[PDB]
Formats: structure tokens, C-alpha cells, sequence
């Protein structure tokens, strides 16, 4: 449900509004440098940028708390809503790299690659040292420094065995953290797992919209939730979340 | 008795209010993560944050002190009722991760995993490793940070052989006390020993209940209390205390 | 487009203005000194510095940002500026090296090693000592610890095969940053492979130009760019970016 | 549905208030006496009495009224809420000796005897004497006379055929009142049927719960029954019903 | 003279006050709770108490000081207070123990077990595992966690050879401190040597009077003391210090 | 020369005045505990404590500074000043121990054992586990924790090979400083290695005599002295230092 | 050219005046300890404190400034000042323990131990422990804790291989910085590389000159440097820095 918000920062965010939900990220520009000294010509390359398009009824997952909790810590409403935020704001990054797209997306395994790449075996017993040369192959234009997204199995697989440093992992660090990877921090969720690393760079794979974060419907109008003044806080993930690229 | 109030902060805590003693934690809410779209399931997640029982006579311990030293020292009542308070909110703790409810359970060993289980032999020799991969199991869903309830003597050997740190536990600390375990601090109490470390999230197994803090009834009217003068503050753990799995 | 300024502060530069952009580096120069007690002998201090021409408009390289972008975020144009920049200032420190200048230069492979000569084959799987042994040759007169231009590739080639370190290139460090090669810190960059390292004296290849960093012109007065609010944030390469000898 | 009110009267009840229902059933009792002249001697006496635990929603049943009979008559209101209250309050005598408890039990065939035991096949045709003796083990320790709940037809069966009176049953009587039994009175209801006799001290079968009768909400709120005016008096059985032992 | 104060505190202490001095202890007592769901069965808790008497003169031992130290270091007065008040509490606690009540008492070997027995031979080098066994027989209605007194030669015997741990005692620590010994802190005094571990409960063997500490007397008037300005400051253990079963 | 002042502090110190320096030591003390009952006796022990003797000239050991540097700076005659004291109380304490009284001693080996004994092998490579018996040997009558004195060479023998700890000494610290041994903390000078550990009780072997701290005089009148303006401080050590037993 | 000040703080430094420069340390005072009592034993130790004496030409290393630079950034010569300071206040401190001083000296590898002796081979990668055991042995007479100078590059290499921690140097930092060695904080510089480690005291190795830091000697009166604007400022080393032993 809940994960660490990493992804979302370093990857493109924007809103478009119509019926659906609607987002741009820096993806291509080629762009014509034309020449110059005597004399131009045409900006003959073009403005690129994509922007996509998403239709599905928001991300839901339902959240339900009573009344006399409710009423007894006023806290534990604002700490939910704070939580759930996080949840489909993290189910964002995980299905705007690769994961659960409100339409329905391929079940998928490792963290993309350049961009989800088939599952292949490491050598070492942990997953290791394409972490490395990954966001270094995004050295090259591109601007290096992505946070590889592990599972804290690995993560202690990474601080039992070989790695970049066989006690820890490239950085010595809790799980679900801001912590460390290759050349920059590390990010540690559930569901994906390091394989060979990621370089989200940060358009092909990732792209975040929202109207607003994961919509928190709460509705005390059900025919049980009325009398039990049990609350029905719902997570409904309002904007949106998708990959253009696997 | 007495012992460390640490699980108690971190586990849930409410107040109905029979003749009895009743809580809520946040259980195993079946949150059906009915994605719906369109169009929906009537959510599979029937509230499941759940609401038990317990009814017994209440945690019983008497502690009896004499008028002497009641009137030579006026502090040593309210110490004693600020010890005791303690030593039923511990047996809270631990009756409400695994020791003595009011209504008899089975004695057990160690400390849950994600729940009790059965006790197993550990390679080193001290409890060990199973600690980081625990609130790490604790990181995928869950919040991660667990104070794991490990015996001063576990805690001792830790401080003496392979560990986290091979020096102290994963943490060098004294014992019972606000210390350090793995991903966050250590709890040191006797009678739940460490073996494969705890997860407490938080509802499954743990979960708090208070009318008030454990009833401190001194009685100074016993057919021997009354002449002596000397006291019988009888620790009846008002409230009470329980797992709703082992 | 985007590289490390890392080149460009080792690398002298000038202003001087005309219709050109223009530029001094402190080239070969007669520090005698003669022995003395009594009497001295002749200090035929001539210093050989230079002063370039070069006419050919500003290295350009537009970028493109929609209206809608502009508007939901302020920042993203301050950081294209604040990215741009450097992108030409580091196709600068390139075409100050080896890469391309304003004016059609030859397509080259490595980094000048005194300067730019031949790519020769190297006996190590990765590229190696010669390394160490160029800002050695950077010993006499010469100040020694210069940043070899390497790429990213060819670093983890380094992390993984034999170097000055078996593990890690010269130093154990990330791609694209101020890190560590012979003697001093690294550069790593693409276009800039390393072969026989950089001896980057400081002059005779390098020479830095500029009234002002890559001139950002954004025209939203195009024929398509102004409907739709698309900005034309232009980079034109403002000063220059030249090597003397290659 | 409705039934006698008989078994719930000779019952232990008892109102404990939290979240879920509660009760108090006294689990036996011992009770001595007193000489005089002089010398006044002390009673030894333990008055058992056990409390135990039912969580779940509360038994649904739900009845819906037009708003033009509601109108017509306004006694039918009042006549199902006397009516809808009496039905669980006797689905709770029911679910107090064996029936529908609010969480699922065994669905089980005849009255308890000493408590719940195997149907056995009777000699005479209807079910018979084991009547009288079951009361008459109630003439040692415990007081004797127990309702003993009967179906209409076993009762009309005992009227035709050899019973204590082979014409009427234990006594002449019509079914579902307050009639005559071995003893005592006897019961009347269906799902309830006589084998061997009841001797329903009061206990270790039967304990009665209420914070109030079965909770009578009446919705004029459905998506279908406002416009109709149609009422959605749902009987959901407030306090509760249960057997400690079957 | 001076030992560690730990028994002292463990042990129960009080003050009647005669010619003679006094004190009480909680001896061996029933606390009869009997069963319930129903129904208190007699609580026939006769709480065996006990108070006792002893008659001599505050156990003596003087300490010199002479008027220059006195003048010089202030100091050196309070401290050797602060000393012999320990001395003669821990001469206390031995006398409590098993040692030298002021009345005379047999001359005694090691550690009370359950209390005072004879002295046998141990099977491994240094006193050993009948430690956790003691407080293991302390934990029926028994409290557990003992501070069992051992000498320091056995501690580094127990250091050396096989114990709880072969290496240190039960736990690795310095003597004459707060240490650690079977669940609990260990003491190490001379006079006491640890053969079968104590279960101090706390009455028996043990109990506390003082009206004050061991009372210091410092008489500057002595026939000899007068002039040299010499200190006659005299511990005489005010309040007592006796055994009630050795 | 200079070492550190840790010794002298434990150690008991004094000041009688003739002539020569003189102190007294809590030596011995028999003291007569007598008894009661009814029912005393004469104090027939005596009061003890050592006062002792002992005639030289101050040790001396100059310390020449140049009136250039004691006008540049005028800190460095207070610095020497406060040098030279601990210098001549550290040259107090090694005298007060085991090594140069200002009367010609034996130039002896280790620190003292219960008393200066003979040098033996010790079977680890650096000076061992005799430590911890040592000031345990001190926890009888004896007050334990005392400084046992080791040379820096060893505190890195005990850091490299088996100690208490095979890392660091008994406590992993910096040499020359108030750090940790067995049971308290560890002192480090030359002279004084490190054999058999120190129970510096307190008196036998140690006593401190000053009039004042080691005498200061400075002598600008010397033949050489006066007209270079080079200062004369000489370290007289006033009061004295001296071991009643080696 | 430049280091860091660390070596000069913990230096002693003076300033005689005549021709040449000057300089005082507390060097090998022959502090005869002449214990004497009587009979004058005339200090056997003539006041040895050094002040020694240096001629040569004044250390040269210019820096030529172009007077466009300088209008542009009125800075660059205050820093280029407060740069070439401690160029040569740290080829004081070089030329103070072993490097260049203006009068030539023999070109030398390590850092002084005691003093300069003959560089070995040392057992790890990098060089090692001999380190703690140096300002250890200076932990005899004299106070410990020195600047262990090494170069980035053993820095880097004891960052990687074996040392006092296996990961950083004795203490993890960067390098060419108030960082950590042994006891106290290490410094790193290119030249002087870490061999067996320093007990700079203090003066044995060490002792600073100065009139003034290094004499900047600002020329605009050159043939060339007059009317290009460009500057002659000739760092000449002002004062002085010399070994008296190597």
C-alpha cells in the first residue's frame, strides 16, 4: 500500500484537465541547433515534450475507521489521510515506473532497466554492480543519480553478501528510507525489486498527473457505516498514475 | 512484574466501556483494493478494524506496605502506585503480545515473528540476524521499526558474541531502557525472550485496553491490616490486557 | 548537451570584444631564474601567452517548454536556464578540449593527452596507467593533478577490470561528478573517452571565451509557439568554446 | 420468527455496555442456613455466577411496512415493535438454550437436557417421561420446574398419543402460551422440539444480554423506499443471545 | 569493613523503637486468591509477618584520623563517614545475611541457599550452575532475581574456568559493582563466597533495623587524643543487623 | 618527565612540617570492635594509621627558558609552571608507587602487585588478565577500582593482541589519559609498564607529603643567566614523595 | 604549492632579527635532572634550547595576474594573497618537517618518524598501525596526538584496504582537511606521504621563521608586465623554514 515518495520528485509532474487525466514529461526534443555566425536557418527540428492520455476511474482502496476511534484521537483521521496519500502517491511512482496503472498493466517483475527489461540471473547471490553502470549509462546526455527502487530482502541480501560493499548495500542503510544507492540515494519498496538498476530518466518509463493527490472520499452514508458511525474513508487515487514505456 | 512501557505506545489503545475491559486496533481490515473502474464490486472489505473481548477478574499482584513506612515517607505510596501502574501496563504489554491475560493462555516462549511460533535453534550464539529481516518483512505494507522484546541475558550474550554488532546487540545499550534494536529501539524485559524478532503491526497480535491504568485498591480494612495499620494496595489490572492472535 | 564542469576552472578564460568572440590562455613560458649567492646570472623571462580569434555564432541548441508547463511550475524554466547553461559551458570545456566548436572542427575520439594524438590500443581491458604517468610528465615546470576526461562506460570498465584499482576506476567514485583520478579528482563525460590521460597545461589546448554564459534567447513570437504558448528558450552558445592546438 | 417469552424469564440476565453485548449467568450456586436459640452460626455460600463474550452484527430480520397502512393504522407500528421485539427476545431464549447466536453456530436439533446432548429415539411415540425425571435431577442441589420447550406438533402428538396424560400433554393445553409442562408451565415454539426434557438451570445453557431489546431502525431512507414511503424497520437484535455451553 | 550495598536493598528494613533495636520483615504468606467466572472460594490469607528483637551495642570499630589531615583535607572526614556507614550497612547486610550480628553468632561459611546449609563440593572449578536454578526455585509464588554474593576469587575463577559463561561469571563484569549475576545483578563481597546461589526472600534469612546508620562517634576527648589533636571517630552500627534463620 | 595525575588522587596524601616533608597514609587500623550485650570493654585494639619520614632536597630537574620567548610570550612561563607540577606530582605519584624518590630507591620494574613484586612471564604476548584478579584481589576488606599504571607500549599490545578485550586494553581508549582499565579507569606512563596488575590500597604502598606542589624557582642571577635574560626555573620538588613499602 | 596549516599550529616559531631569518624551538634542552640534594650537582645540561640561523634568497614561486582579472574581480589578488600565504607557510611546514628549503636540501620520501629515517616496506596495502604506536612512543616524556601528514592517495588507499578501520584512514574524511589519525587529527598532503607515522616534537624536526608569511611582491615594472597591465606577483618566502634535524 504505503512506499517511499522518491520516484515522484526526480520524475516529470503536470496537469492537463478534461474528462480524464493528463500529464507531461520531458520526453524527446531534438531540436534543430540550427547554425549561425553568417547566416541561420530554420528551427527545421521541433518543439517535442509528450503529453498522454489516461481514462479509469481513480485508484481505489477503500480505508475504514469508527467512529469512537475517530472521536477519541481527532489525530488518527489527518495521520490516515497522511498515510494514504503516500500509498497512491507511491502507487503512483510504482505504475509510473512499473507496477499497478489504474487500467489494467501487465503484472511485472524487476525495476526498469533503461526500461523494463526481461528478468535474467545475477551472478552474485544479492542483486548487484549493473547498479553501477546503469544510471552511469545515464551519463551521457542524460543526467546521472537515480534511485534504484529495491526490496529490503535484497537490501539485507545487499548487507549480507557481495555488492558494491559486501556489509550494507552500495550505502550502509535502512529500508523504505531516503538513503543510498549508486551515485546518489537508494529507494526501498515492495513489489519492485533491484535487478539490474534504474536510470528513470524521466520521461520514456515515468510521467506523474494529478487534479490532486489520491482522492479521500470519506463517506459516514452507508447502509452500516451510519449507525456504527464507522467512517469509510476511500482512497480513490485522484489524478492519476502511468508508464509510457514499460 | 514490572517492565518496560514500549509496546504499549506504539500498539493501538481504546476505550469502550461494559463491565468488562474493550479495544481497537487497526486488525487486518480486509481493504479490498477494489480497483472498480466501472463498474465496481460492493468492496469484498467488510470492516474488518476489529473491536474484542476480555472478562476476568482483574490482573491481580497485591503489594503491601506498612502505616510506618507510609507516614516516614509520604512518597513511597505514590512510587509504588507509579510502579505498579507500570507493572500491569507491562503485563499489559506483554499479555498483549504474548504473556498473562486475565483469562488463562498458554504459557509461551519468545516474542511473536509476524506472530508467535514455534521456538527454533539459532546459529549463532545469541538470537540474531532474523532481527533486520523482520521490520523488513515490515517494509513491504507496513511501517518498519519494531521494538523487538529480547531478555537482559540475550541482551548480555549479544553484548558478547556474533550479533548485528558483535559488541553490544544491534545497538549498545544497557538493559530495560529506551534503547536500540534493528531499523529503531530495543525493549528489554523478562520473560519474552528474542528469538526470530518482532513485527508488532500492530493489531494482528497487539492491542491495548483502559477503562483506566490497573485499579490500585488499597484496602486498610483486613482483620490484620487494620490494627498494624499496615496496607493492602491490591494491583488489580483495571482495564486489561490481550492478543487476539498469539 | 549536459556534461561536468569540471574543465572550464582548470582552463583559463578572457573577454575581450569585438565583433568575434575572443579569448587568453597563459601558454609556454620562460620562468628563468638563474643561480645566486653573488652574483646572478640572465633571467630571459619571455612568457609566451596568446591571445585567439573566433567568428562563428554562439554554439546553438534551443529547448522547448510549453505554456501549461510554464505556468504549473515556475522553477522548471530557471532550471532549464540553470541546466543549458552548463550543457554549452560543458560543450564549452568539450570544444575548449576536444569536441565541437562553433566553427566545424574535426570529429575526434579521446582525450588530449598533451594534446590530442592518435587512439592507440591498450593492453588492459579497461583504459589504464598512462594515467598516472601524464600529470607526472605534468611534474616538470608543469603542475601535476589534471581532470582526465573519462566515459562513464569505460569507468565501470575501470570498477571492473584491472586500473590503478582493480575496483573502481583510480578512485572508487559515481560517474558524472568532481571524484577521483590520478592525483587529483576525475571528469566523466561522453564524446570524451580516456585512452592516455589528460594533461590539461592550461593552456595549449584549452582556452575559455565568454562575454556571458550560453546566451538563453526564448522567443514566444514563432508562427506555431505563440498560440499554443510553447516557449523557444534558445540556447546560443554566448562567448565561445575553441581549442588552439587539438 | 416471534415466539413464547418463558425461557428468557426463569434466565440469568444481565446489561454490561462497551462495544459488543454482555452478560452475567449465575453458573449454579450454593447456598446454606442457620440455628437458633442462641448461638447464630454463618452461612457457607458461593453464589456462581459467570459472565462471557458475543461480537457481531446484530441479529438482522429485517420487516418493510407501506407508508399507507403506517398511515391507515397507527397501531401497527407499535404492534410489529412488539411484536419484532418479543421475536428475537425469543430468538434469543432460542439462541440462549440452542439456536441462531449472532456469530454462527451449530445449527442443532432438540432442547438441552442437563445441557445439549445427542436425539435419541423415544419409546413412546411422541417424546415422554424423560420429562418428569429431568426436573426430578433438578430436585437435588438445584430448584426444579423448567419450561420445557416443546414444537406445537410433539405437543398436538403428546395430545393424541401416551404421554404423562395420553390425551393433552404433560397438561391439556393449547400451543405457544404460557401452559403446564412437568412441574411447571410448559413451552411452545418451533425449532425447539422435545426429546428428553430441559432442566435449564439458568447457567451453563442460558444467559441473557441487553443494552436494550433487539434494535428496532426504521429507514424511510432507500434509494426506493422514500418515494414509496415504504418504512425499513430492520430488527437488528441489540444486546445479544447465546449459550456458553450448547 | 566495607562491602557493596545490595542485599540492603533488596531486603526489607524497618524501626520499632526500645532500649533495644528492632525490625520487621514480610515472612512466608499465603495469598489466597481462588477461581472465578463465578465464584471467590475462602481466601484464608493469613499474612505471616514477622518482627524481632536484639540487644547489644551498635556494632563497634573505630576509625583514627589525625587534627593535620583533619585541617588539611576537609574532606577526608565526610568521605571516611561516608565510608564506614557503608562498612558497618554492608557488615549489615552480612549480618543480614550471614556474618557478624553484634549478639555472636556461629562463624559461617558461604551464602545462604534457601537459607544457611552446609558446604559442599562443586563438580566444575568455580561455584556454578545451582546459580540459575535458585531464582528458577524462586519463581513459584517465589519472586526471582537475587543478587547472589560471591568472592572475588571465585569471580575470576569463574572468569577463568567453566560457569554460566566460561569466560566471566554468569555475566563478564568487575566486582564489588552492580554487576550481573543468574537473572539479575551479582555482588561480590568477601566473607560471603558463592557456593549453592542465593534466593534472598527477603524475610527469612533477612531483615534491616536502624533507627539511624552505624553511628558515628568521634570523640576528641581521650587521654592521648587531646593533644596530638588525633580523631577518635568510632563506627558503632546504630539501628542493627541480625538473621532470623541463618 | 610530565605523565598523569591519577595515582596521587586515590592516594592518600598529607602534610606535617619540620625540617623535612612528611605525611601520613590510612594504613593499618586494628580497632578493638569490643561487644556488648550489657556490657563493654576497653578499646583494647589502638588507633593506628602511618605517619612517616623522610629528608632530601626537593628533586630536582631544571627547566631553562630565554627571555625572548618569556617576553613573545607571556603564557609560557604558566604553561611550564603548570607543566613542571604535574611533571614533579607524576614523578610524585612514580615514588608514591614504584620509581624515583628523592632518597636514592632501587630502580625497579612494573607496578606494584599488592606490593612491588618480582617480574615474571606472562603467557599472552601483552600483559593480561592478572589485571582483572588484581583490584578483585581488592574488592575483601579492600575498596576495589584502582589505575593500574601501563606503559603506552603495551596499551597498544593490549589494542593489538589478547587482553581482555583483543581490541584496546580492558577499555579500548588513547594512551596518557583518564581512561579505562579493570573495574575503573586506566592510567598510562612510562617507567611504570604494565605486569601483574595494581591494587593501590592505598597507604602500604603510597603516600603523598607536600608543603606545596613541587618548588618553582626561577633564577635570573646565574653568571651566564643574567645577561642572556635565560631564565633559571628550576623544578625543586617541594613537599616530598616516597613509598613506605616498594 | 599549497597544503594545510596543521603542522605550523603544533610548531614552535620565533623571530630573530639580523640579515639573514631566525628561529627558537623547545628543541633538546639537556634539562640535566640533576636530583642533586647537596652537593651542587651544577646542572650537567647547558640550556640547549636551540635558536638557529638561514640564509638564502627568500622561496620564489610567482604568479602572474592579468590587470584585466584584476579590475574585473577586486578579489581575485586578496585571495590569490591569502592562497600563496599558505603555499609557502605550508612549504614552511613541508620544509619544517622534510621538504624544500630555500637553501636546497636532499630531496625526501615519508614523513619524519621520531626523524627522517630510511622508507620501508610496510605489511598492509596501504601504511599502517605503526601509526598509533608513534605519537605512542611520544607518550613517554613527551605529550602525544600529531598530525600524521599522508598523501590523498595512501588517504584513499586506507579508505580501501586495511588500517586502525578497514573503511577510512584511522578516522573517515576527505582529504586536505582538519581531519582524524591516530589520537588526534591527520593532515594530507601531496609530497610528504605517510610511511611510519610523526611524533613532531617539536622541535627536534620543526621550527618556524618569520619576519612576515611569505613576501608578496607585487611587480607591474616589467618589460612585458607594463603596459599588458598584466601583474608580477613573486611569492618570495619571507622569514623562513628549515629542519635542524631531518
Amino acid at each position: 500500500l504505503t512506499a517511499d515518495v522518491l520516484i515522484y520528485d526526480i520524475e516529470d509532474a503536470m496537469n492537463h484537465y478534461d474528462v480524464r487525466s493528463e500529464y507531461t514529461s520531458q520526453l524527446g526534443e531534438s531540436l534543430a541547433m540550427a547554425a549561425d555566425g553568417a547566416v541561420l536557418a530554420e528551427i527545421a527540428g521541433l518543439c517535442n515534450v509528450e503529453s498522454k492520455y489516461n481514462e479509469n476511474i481513480e485508484g481505489l482502496g477503500t480505508a475504514t475507521v469508527i467512529e469512537t476511534t475517530q472521536n477519541k484521537a481527532a489525530l488518527t483521521d489527518q495521520v490516515a489521510l497522511g498515510k494514504e496519500i503516500i500509498a497512491a502517491l507511491t502507487k503512483a511512482r510504482a505504475a509510473l515506473t512499473k507496477n499497478y496503472v489504474p487500467a489494467a498493466d501487465r503484472v511485472f517483475y524487476c525495476d526498469p532497466d533503461s526500461y523494463s527489461a526481461i528478468l535474467a540471473a545475477l551472478m552474485p547471490n544479492a542483486a548487484n554492480y549493473a547498479a553501477l553502470i546503469d544510471p552511469e549509462k545515464g551519463s551521457i546526455r542524460n543526467v546521472m543519480g537515480f534511485e534504484v527502487v529495491e526490496v529490503p530482502h535484497l537490501t539485507a541480501g545487499g548487507a549480507g553478501t557481495a555488492r558494491e560493499g559486501t556489509t550494507g548495500q552500495k550505502h550502509v542503510f535502512p529500508a523504505n528510507k531516503g538513503e543510498g544507492n549508486v551515485k546518489v540515494a537508494k529507494d526501498n519498496v515492495i513489489g519492485l525489486f533491484m535487478h539490474r538498476s534504474a536510470v528513470g530518466t524521466v520521461k520514456l518509463r515515468d510521467l506523474a498527473l494529478e487534479r490532486a493527490r489520491r482522492a479521500n472520499f470519506q463517506a459516514d452514508q452507508i447502509i452500516a457505516k451510519y449507525a456504527m458511525g464507522h467512517g469509510g474513508l476511500r482512497p480513490e487515487a485522484a489524478g492519476a498514475v502511468v508508464f509510457k514505456v514499460e
